[PDB]
C-alpha cells in the first residue's frame, strides 16, 4: 500500500573477513562533565562507570567481541573477523552497541554517584561508529592509536591543571607554558614545578581501561591479544 | 603516528535535499515488555513513556525537526529537506538520537515505572535508522505507512487478546480462528464475543502518538502537516 | 566451492525518485587532441564526433534518457527520476554508459577524421559518473551550470588562441592579458585586434550540443525541456 | 552560481589495505556472438583479441597489476593491496578500465576479424565492477574461483555442442543426457560418441587465460603468484 517507502533504506554490511570496530564517544562530555562537576581531569568513578558499562556491553556479547578499551567519554569494542552478529550491518551493529551502552550508562548512575543525580535538561548521550579493519595489523594499530591519545592526553591535561591548582595559573599562561614541549620535559614540568611524580599517578589513568572478555585490567602495549585468538 | 587508521572510517551523508527519517525500534522488546510484565495488547504508561521521550527529543532539535510519530516501541523523527544537522551524517544522525532517546527512556522510566523497578539484566535499548526521502510526498506516504500499521496491528491484537482473556482460548485457535478474517469481521468477533466495542478504545493506542513540534497529538492521516511547512 | 568470494560484492543503487546523470569525460584529452591535432580549442569534426555517440545512446535507451548535453570531451545524459534501468544501479550504469559510448566514438572515428587513424598506443578511454538529484531544480541547474560551463569557456580559450595566433602573443602575457577582463570587453579584444566577430561563431560552439530523444538541437537556456515530461 | 550541483556528488572509496578487483563482461555476449557468428563454445581469435587488450591495459598500469586472468566475454584484473591509483576510488576504476579495455577492443577487433567488420547497430560493451579483498587467501580463491569456473564450464559447454554437432542431437536431448554427469563420464560422452579427445583441446580452452605483468601464459593454479608479489 504505502510500503513502497521501504523501498528507500540502506542495510549496508561491513566486508566479509574485517575486523569490526564499533567505539562510542560523549556528546558534549566537556560541558557534561562540567555540570555535575565531575572531577577535573580524571574522575575515579565517572571512568570506572564506563567501564561498568562496557563490562556489560562485552558480556552481553561474549562471543563476537575480542576486547575494549576505554578513554574519557570514548570506548571501543572489537569484532572477531569473523563475526555474524547482526548479519554485519553498520547502522544495528553502531547504533545497538551505543544505545545498550547508553542504557547502562543512565541505569547504572545512581551507584557510582549518589552525591548528585541527573536532573533532566542535562543528559549523557553519545555518538557510535563501525569501522572496518581488514587485516590484524590494521586493528592492533588502531588500538594503539587509541593507547597514545589517552597517554599523550592525560598527560598534557594532568601537568595542565596542576599548574592552575598549585601554582594558581589562569588557562592562557598554562599553555603556553606546555606548547613546544615534549612527554618528558611535561613529566619534569610535573615533578620539579608542581612537585609530583607522574609515575605515582594511578594506572588506570595513564594506561587506560582495557576490557578483555570478562575480568578486566590496565597496562600499555604488550600485544598478547596475538595469543588469545 | 599511528593516525591513518582513521583512514579506515565512512563519514558517508544524506544526499542535500532530501527529508530525513531517523526511525527507532526497541531491540528484543518483546522480553522486554514480558518481563517487566507490561499491559499487554498496550501499556498505557509505557506507550505514554515513549511519547516523553520524543517531545524531549523534538524539543532537543527543535529547528530541524518537523514532527515525530509513535507506535509500539518506534519512533519516527522528521528532520527538514533543508537541514545541515550534524553536517547530514547518517552516522552521527541514526547514533545520537538513539542515545539521546534511550537515555531518556531509562532515566523517565523512574516516574512511568515504579511499580517494577529496573533490574539490570534486563535493560531497553533501542535500534536507529537513517533514511532519505528526495519529495514531501514520499514523506508524507511514509508517515502514512506507519499510521497505517499501527491500525491494522493494534486490531489484529486487540481481538487476538481479547480472545484470549474473554473465550480462554489457546494462542493456536486463536491464531486460525483469526486467520483471513477481515476488518469488520475481527470488530465482529470483538463485539458479540468478547463483548467489547472497539470505537471506545483509547484513542492513542487505535491511531498511534502524534508529536508535533512541543505538544503532541493523536489522528490518522490528514495532512495538516501540508501547512505548517 | 570458491563462490563464497561471491559475497564480497556490493549491490548499491541510486535513491529512487531522483533524476540521474550519467556524465563522460575522456582522461587525458589534452594530450590526445594535442597528439592528434586537434584544431586549437574548436574543433567541428572531434564535436560531431562526440554528438554522434550521445545520439547513438539516446537512441539505445529512449526509453530512460530525457535528454543529454555535450561540451567538450564530456557529455551529460539525464535519466528520468522513476527509471528501473539496471535496477538504479552505479557499476552498471556508468560502466555500461561509458562502454557504450567509448565503443561508439572508436566506432565512427574513421568517419569523422579519414585524414588520421588511430594508431594504439593513444587511445580515447573515458570516465564516467553517476549523480543523483533528488527534484526538478537541481537537474534543471546541472544543466545549466553545465551550459555555462561552455559558454564561459568558448570565450576565454576563443579569445586566448585568437591572442596568439593572429596577434603574435605567447600563452603567459595572453593570460596577463585576459585577466581580469569582462564578457563584451573580451568580444572587443576578439573584434578590434583579432579581426572576428564571436556572434557569427557557430551556434554549436557558444550554445554548446544538445540532443533530445532522437534529433539534436543547440540553444542557451529556454527550460522546454519542462513540458517534453 | 549554479555550482552547488556539484556539492551532490560521492567520492566513495575502497577500503584501505584491500586487493582490488575489477571484472569486466561484456552486456549481451550471447547474442553479439550469434550476430558476428562466433566459434561454436570456443572462438580462438575472440579469445586472443580479449588477451591483447588486456595485455595492454595491463601494459598500461604496470605498476598497481599483480596479474590479469580473462575467460570467455570476461576478464579479471588484480590491483595491489597497497595501489593508490585515482585514488582508490570505485567510480574511477571501473569505468576507466572499462572505457581503455572496450576502446581497445574496438581498436583491435579490425586485426583479429578482418572477416567481419564492426556494423554499428550491434556494437561490443562492456559492464565493469570494483570488489575489494581484505587478504591474500581471498584473492587466491577469487582467481582460483574463475579458473575453476571456466574449466567447469569449458567442458560443459563442449560435449554440450559436441553432441549438439556430432550426433545431430537437439538441445534438450543434450540436456538431459549431460544432466548429472561427472566429470570423466563428460569426458567419455566426448570420446565415445562424438569422437573427441578432451586432452588435446587447447590448454587456453581448458585452463583459462592468465596475464602476469607483460606476457602471458595457460595453465591451472600454481600460485607462484604468491612468491611474485
Ligand atoms: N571533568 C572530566 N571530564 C571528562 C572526564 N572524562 C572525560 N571527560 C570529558 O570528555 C572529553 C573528551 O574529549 P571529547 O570526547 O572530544 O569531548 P566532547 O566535547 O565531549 O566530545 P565531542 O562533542 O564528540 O567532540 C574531555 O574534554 C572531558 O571534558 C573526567 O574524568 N573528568
Ligand atoms: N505488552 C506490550 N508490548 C509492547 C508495548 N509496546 C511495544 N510492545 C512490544 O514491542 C513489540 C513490537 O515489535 P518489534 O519491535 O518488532 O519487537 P522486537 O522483537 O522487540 O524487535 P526486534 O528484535 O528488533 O525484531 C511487540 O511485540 C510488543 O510486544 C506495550 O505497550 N505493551
Ligand atoms: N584541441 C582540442 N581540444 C579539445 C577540444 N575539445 C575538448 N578538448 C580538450 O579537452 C580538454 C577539456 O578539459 P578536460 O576534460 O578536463 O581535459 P583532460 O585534462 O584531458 O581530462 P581529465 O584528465 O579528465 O581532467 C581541453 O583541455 C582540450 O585539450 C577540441 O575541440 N580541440
Ligand atoms: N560463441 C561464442 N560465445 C562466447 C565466446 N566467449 C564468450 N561468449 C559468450 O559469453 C557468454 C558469457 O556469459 P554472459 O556474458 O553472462 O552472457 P550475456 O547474456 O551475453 O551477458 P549479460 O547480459 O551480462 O549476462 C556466453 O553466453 C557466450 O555466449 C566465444 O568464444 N564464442
Ligand atoms: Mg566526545
Ligand atoms: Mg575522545
Ligand atoms: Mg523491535
Ligand atoms: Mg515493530
Ligand atoms: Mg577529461
Ligand atoms: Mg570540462
Ligand atoms: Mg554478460
Ligand atoms: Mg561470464
Amino acid at each position: 500500500k504505502f510500503g513502497y517507502v521501504r523501498q528507500f533504506e540502506t542495510h549496508d554490511v561491513i566486508l566479509p573477513q574485517c575486523y569490526i570496530v564499533v567505539r562510542i564517544d560523549g556528546k558534549k562530555f566537556h560541558e557534561f562533565s562540567k555540570f555535575y562537576e565531575f572531577a577535573k581531569p580524571n574522575d575515579e568513578n565517572a571512568l570506572k562507570l564506563m567501564n561498568a558499562c562496557a563490562k556489560n556491553l562485552v558480556l552481553k556479547y561474549k562471543n563476537d567481541i575480542i576486547l575494549a578499551f576505554g578513554e574519557s567519554d570514548e570506548y571501543s569494542f572489537i569484532l572477531k573477523s569473523s563475526t555474524t552478529l547482526f548479519n554485519r550491518r553498520k547502522d544495528k551493529l553502531a547504533t545497538l552497541f551505543g544505545s545498550f551502552f547508553t542504557s547502562n550508562y543512565v541505569a547504572l548512575w545512581a551507584k557510582f554517584f549518589p552525591e548528585k543525580p541527573l536532573n533532566i535538561k542535562h543528559l549523557p548521550y553519545f555518538d557510535s561508529r563501525c569501522v572496518a579493519y581488514p587485516n590484524l595489523q590494521t586493528i592492533k594499530d588502531y588500538l594503539s592509536w587509541r593507547y597514545v591519545d589517552t597517554h599523550i592526553n592525560n598527560l598534557y591535561n594532568t601537568t595542565f591543571w596542576q599548574l592552575i591548582i598549585k601554582c594558581g595559573l589562569t588557562p592562557q599562561e598554562s599553555e603556553k607554558k606546555l606548547c613546544g614541549t615534549f612527554s618528558n620535559e611535561k613529566q619534569e614540568i610535573l615533578f620539579s614545578e608542581c612537585g609530583i611524580n607522574y609515575n605515582n599517578e594511578p594506572e588506570m589513568f595513564k594506561k587506560g581501561s582495557l576490557v578483555t572478555r570478562k575480568g578486566e585490567i590496565l597496562h600499555i602495549n604488550v600485544i598478547a591479544q596475538i595469543d588469545e585468538l
